[PDB]
């Protein structure tokens, strides 16, 4: 019911919440980094199969690739945009 | 002072509510690549069980797996929606 | 405006950012999983054509396949995870 207890709280509030936002940024730098060893990888096999499948043929089967740089993308963008989410309080 | 708190506990709202939107934009983006993962995955993976197929009809030790990840998928929109109910409105201050 | 209902809203602040940590250390559960169902899968299906290509080529030296390690990043989730529980608030008395 102290001001002084209430500018306590607030403090470690607003660290609690800063703290949090830079865990979250690694969080969402690993997980876009898989995304692209995964698209990597996949596509890679991908083309292997299709080599594989013409070479067959010079002596009926769809093979699709993978795009996901726009979601790796706004993975990336969310990291800068929670830049700006700390809290500066004042006094 | 009473003034001072009372903006520094609506800053805290406000932040903290955009860094829950960007949240929830990260986690739809990361379930959307999930999904177009699992399509793409399990089409080569026809692709190559075809291609068995159409090779033994011309070895059966070949196992081809497919993927079903449509539980982790609806838990990161279960996510999503629950982190909705965790916004702060102003008129709750 | 009144002390009262500032300290009440620091209460319902608090709560609501925990609770919000909670949902988003399940997310990251919930993705690491998505991406080990992945590893496996797709290295699975990379050693079925592999072993398809051995296989006619003892029946093609061109043919390239590759493996996925996503040990890193997992790990890096679950380490995500463990330090956000360091995140929460205990306000007190």
């Amino acid at each position: 019911v102290t001001q002084n207890v209430l500018y306590e709280n607030q403090k470690l509030i607003a660290n609690q919440f800063n703290s949090a936002i830079g865990k979250i940024q690694d969080s969402l730098s690993s997980t876009a980094s898989a995304l692209g060893k995964l698209q990597d990888v996949v596509n890679q096999n991908a083309q292997a199969l299709n080599t594989l499948v013409k070479q067959l043929s010079s002596n009926q089967i769809n093979v699709t690739f993978l795009d996901l740089e726009y979601e790796m993308k706004k993975l990336e963008e969310a990291i800068k945009k929670l830049e700006e989410s700390y809290i500066d309080l004042k006094e």
